[PDB]
């Protein structure tokens, strides 16, 4: 049960675009 990598990979091919600001 993989959660947090199918919730940010299914986010990303959905949205197009690289949404995560590392700090």
């Amino acid at each position: 049960a993989v959660g947090i990598g199918a919730l940010f990979l299914g986010f990303l091919g959905a949205a197009g675009s690289t949404m995560g600001a590392r700090s």
